[PDB]
């Protein structure tokens, strides 16, 4: 039942010949030049490195005054590329040595600090991919300067020259496929976008470029309010200012060096429907954090993250993983602890980014992750006077010991949620109700469905399981001011004749006070979700209210005025509910009904 | 003001020395064994793209040298007790020479030159995957020990093996069967491979389409076929389906399927489905292949990213790949592919509303965000209009729930007529009682009614379509009205400012400027009485005699208005204050 070829058979035979790895040398150069890096642009951040590394290398080398930077030239009649840095340059041994093997490093024999980037061996034939021609004028400390040319098709030439200044000096006549490298304009694009945090200053064309400080590698106290703003706004392209920034550090278990804002403005609409960057060694390099976290900007560095050889890719996904739940994790931390410092400022945090909270609890399948983020979720309470917040913690430790569920009830407003049907059922028993406004808030607890290993349940949920359990309620008005159950009956005989594919049930409650009727549905909050696109309803009657009361002597006195009230009556339950369809279409009816109940 | 140290100082003393290019082997052995691909699991990938070239050199010489149909297979081994990964092809080996030529040379590809030498029309030259030179060595990222036994087909079996640090070994061996066997020593760490669900997500993930069977431990792999290099005639409907459901790991069917096939600028075999399920707020995309192999799960650089909604599959032959296979090369190929998908995609869309108006009614109204966002996006005037060929409005000249497009619109204006005009609004109720309408319909002309979302974003930045730009359009007695008016203008106050009479319905709201109305949703309207009705009639008289109730009942009028307007969609707020107002109106 099976077909396998694979068996142990082979059996070495005689004595085996050693041999040793070669490489095509020609073929490996054009690998470079046409499918190492993605993207042309690249070269000018790797002749960079290079002149910071032989920049770092000099540094060093003072310990035992002259000028440390790198010039960049573009002249667009010529066509070419040109950088220039004062490093310790390259003598007769080093320019064969280090430029003519591919894969030997000059940058791993010198150690014997942690500012070199090079490591490969390979970046600097990078710039075959842009020019036919490469020259190289190089002048060591102490030390005869020589030039090093080629046309990268497998040979090199080197020639002594004379008036080389102290470092090395790079010319690329660029191909015709890549003049935008001898614009101005185009150049200053790629420096900034990949080399815009340098340790050492670049000129281009004369004028001084404007790097910056990788604030996320620096101590969070030196650190102020202005350069966190300035830094928002480059790294986010914002004009506005960071309502938090969580500057977040760890040696363990991953190496972490990293900045985090929350924008002032609201999220845009247009945006949401449709974020940070990543660095290695002051480089960027372009997954990290939750989808649900989209709306951080700023920057995330970690030593623990390999990169490919084109350095445009990261090698350990399992790390990746490790990386963003380590970091959910301290944002979620983060921004409970500005609830606790400020939760006037975190209401707003909540109104304008909340929408994220939920998404994140809905898309997760770990339920530890769903309570985790559940923890920034805020709601009013029945316990707490109107406009006052709370949460779910809060919730659970005023629960009683022989208390197992969390009851919520999803409304509007405040208002609504204190005057509803479905609180004055609650209110006969003694448990606190969370007040839920947000339109999302009732599809999220849905899916959290659990909290502390405690049950959430809706109110018009619980108020459907108590008609299958106990009937362990009193009316709140006595029983002279109800109709009989000889005239309750009666008109429930009524009302279902009258309502026929309507409802499934008609019944009369004593949970009501305020309101003459309610619709109960078991699964409310799901069927007010699949709303959102002739159920099995019930209709549960208030017999104490005048309105019903009225209802009950109509259908005698006026039963087509009776038929046409009791129509509103279902119809106004059903909008009390959530699960009116079309408003639109009831207003024609209720108008009628309005002149002629006013005779 | 200027600082530049680069001068022309340098001036070659002496003679040139000629030096040729090296390679230090020992540092690029480790570099393109660990340092190339984003997954160590890619060896898998790299062994068997080998494996197949190795099977298709063998198919292509029993053309002329006709063997005797050989079974043709690659079959995996693992065992998790030794730690081993094993892969064996049945193709067309190796000999000694080509052993040590071909593992032992870093960037020596056989294929290449196998490919090189190929009639340019034959099958093999656009079903072998190598031509780097370096896959095989991605083995030493997995494993502290590669051992290769081939046999060829000529005339002697070979044992390669090798730890990776810069030395092989290279023996004879018998009881070698026909092809190659790869056995892997796995590392600790890559233990994994040595398990049997591993090795089958990583074949089902990169190699499921690859040609030739592929067996696990005796049991086949690679059951699905490429649709996407068939004819479009001979693929049925039902096949579409279940292969759509694969390669965007849906559940649902295809409501649009484009099977498109090309050779400029670059050979193409793709395969592109609309899903008939709507996007939600709880969440793959086009895949692309090379040679039947996995490149990219989501393309990024072959089409649009308002085009991110289809589904399928882009497969090229010779687009150019980055080393890792996983990225591709910056190519104005590329560039102008994804110029052709994007007019390709457009123009079967608009013979989609051509074929099926209904059908692509239901499409515009759950994907046109995407053609909203690609207008505002894009920065071409040209493919600003070509997107726009697929948008639809409603229209003053046409009833409710009808559609019309700008090019559908564009000919029924008249002759002396280049302008056009078109009004933002929520609803039909609100446009059509603009009073912006009023004045863009006394002279005659016909205004487009914009309902969806970002609909008025999407037309500013349009600006022009079809050479022409887009232009926002932005009984009751003689005198009894004047003493339920004011008397209506002070009980609310604080909701609307003007209260008219105009000559069913009670009473209704406008709103003056759409832009406002649109900012309610997330101003001041217009309540217009009418005289002639009779809760009008009736609020005037209670006015004075029944107070309380003349409250409700004002109160009642102007919401049922706000929800005739489509203004007030959510009616809890006023359910209580009804009831109570039904109850005194029974008395
Ligand atoms: N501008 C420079 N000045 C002095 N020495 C240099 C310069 N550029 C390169 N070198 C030397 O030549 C060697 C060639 O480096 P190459 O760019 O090929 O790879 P790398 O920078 O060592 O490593 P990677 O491939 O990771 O960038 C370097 O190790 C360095 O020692
Ligand atoms: N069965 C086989 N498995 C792997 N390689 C083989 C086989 N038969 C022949 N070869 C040769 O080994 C060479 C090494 O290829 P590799 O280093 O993976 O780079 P590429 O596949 O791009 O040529 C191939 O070009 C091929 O000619
Ligand atoms: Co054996
Ligand atoms: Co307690
Ligand atoms: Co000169
Ligand atoms: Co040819």
């Amino acid at each position: 039942t099976l077909h396998n070829i694979i068996t142990d058979t082979e059996n070495v035979q005689g004595s085996f010949s050693k041999h040793e790895f070669q490489a095509e040398t020609k073929k490996l150069l054009d690998i470079v030049a046409r499918s190492l890096y993605s993207e042309k642009e690249v070269f000018i951040r790797e002749l960079i490195s290079n002149g910071s590394d032989a920049l770092e290398k000099l540094r060093h080398r003072m310990i035992t005054t002259a000028p440390m930077e790198i010039h960049l030239q573009t002249d667009s009649v010529k066509g070419t590329f040109t950088i220039q840095d004062t490093g310790v340059g390259m003598n007769k041994e080093d320019l064969v040595s280090n430029l003519g093997t591919i894969a030997r490093s000059g940058s791993k024999a010198f150690l014997d600090s942690s500012s070199i980037i090079g490591q490969f061996g390979v970046g600097f034939y990078s710039a075959f991919m842009v020019a036919d021609k490469v020259e190289v004028y190089s002048q060591s400390a102490e030390a005869p300067g020589y030039k090093w040319s080629s046309d990268g098709s497998g040979v090199f030439e080197v020639a002594e020259a004379s008036g080389v200044r102290q470092g090395t000096k790079i010319v690329l006549h660029l191909k015709d496929d890549c003049k935008e490298f001898s614009s101005e304009d185009r150049v200053k694009e790629v420096v900034t976008k990949y080399s815009n945090f340098v340790s050492f200053p670049i000129f281009l064309n004369g004028r001084r470029l404007n790097t910056l400080q990788a604030l996320w590698m620096m101590e969070p106290k030196d650190i102020s309010e202005w350069q966190h703003e300035e830094f928002y706004r480059y790294v986010a392209q914002a004009y506005d200012k960071p309502r938090y920034t969580l500057h977040y550090r760890a040696d363990a278990p991953l190496n972490i060096r990293s900045i985090f804002y929350v924008p002032e403005m609201k999220p845009s609409m247009f945006d949401v429907s449709r974020s940070v960057a990543l660095y290695s060694r002051k480089i960027l390099i372009q997954d990290i954090l939750p989808k649900w976290l989209r709306f951080l900007r700023g920057v995330v560095d970690s030593e623990d993250i390999p990169l490919n050889l084109s350095r445009e890719l990261l090698q350990e996904s399992a790390l990746i993983r490790k990386l963003r739940d380590v970091l959910q994790q301290r944002v979620i931390r983060f921004l409970l602890d500005q609830s606790k410092k400020d939760p006037e400022k975190y209401a707003r945090f909540f109104e304008d980014y909340g929408l994220f909270m939920r998404e994140g609890i809905v898309t997760t399948g770990e339920q530890s992750v769903k309570e985790d983020i559940a923890k920034l979720l805020r709601f009013e309470s029945s316990a707490l006077p109107a406009g006052q917040q709370t949460s779910l913690m809060e919730y659970s430790s005023r629960m009683k010991a022989g208390t197992r569920n969390i009851y919520y009830l999803c409304a509007p407003n405040r208002h609504l949620a204190e005057h509803s049907p479905y609180f004055e059922a609650m209110k006969q028993k003694d448990m606190e109700v969370l007040f839920c406004f947000e339109q999302f808030d009732e599809l999220t607890l849905l899916h959290l469905r659990e909290f502390d290993r405690k049950k959430l349940i809706s109110a018009e949920t619980d108020i459907v399981v108590d008609h299958y359990k106990e009937e362990k309620f009193q009316d709140s008005k006595p029983a002279s001011e109800r109709l009989s159950s000889e005239q309750a009956e009666d008109l429930l005989a009524w009302m279902r004749n009258a309502l026929v594919q309507r409802v499934t049930n008609i019944k009369v409650t004593p949970r009501l006070d305020t309101h003459p009727a309610m619709i109960t549905v078991l699964e409310m909050g799901a069927a007010r979700h699949f709303l959102r696109t002739i159920l099995q309803p019930t209709l549960e009657i208030n017999t104490g209210h005048d309105l019903i009361k009225k209802l009950h002597a109509l259908k005698d006195s006026n039963p087509e005025l009776a038929q046409l009230l009791l129509e509103q009556i279902y119809d106004n339950a059903m909008i009390a509910a959530g699960l009116n369809e079309d408003p639109r279409p009831m207003i024609s009816r209720l108008n009628q009904l309005l002149t002629r109940a006013l005779e």
